[PDB]
């Protein structure tokens, strides 16, 4: 049907989004670990 | 001209690969670190 051109174009997004979030994350939850020393150093 | 499907394909395997490497260094570093904490010769 549409696995062709368009669709492994869609992939490329999913990858790029995916690595961005992924990093993100790890980022975010940093903030929430650090109430245990809350950065005051 | 070249800059199409074709092209967006690499990119795939780019993307793929570049992930797969990545967790292979921190993997292959870390029996590196463990001779401050493992046997040594």
């Amino acid at each position: 049907g549409s696995l062709t051109y368009e669709e492994v174009l869609q992939e490329l997004v999913k990858h790029k989004e995916l690595l961005r979030r992924k990093d993100t994350h790890i980022r975010e939850l940093e903030d929430y670990i650090d109430n245990l020393l809350v950065r005051v150093m």
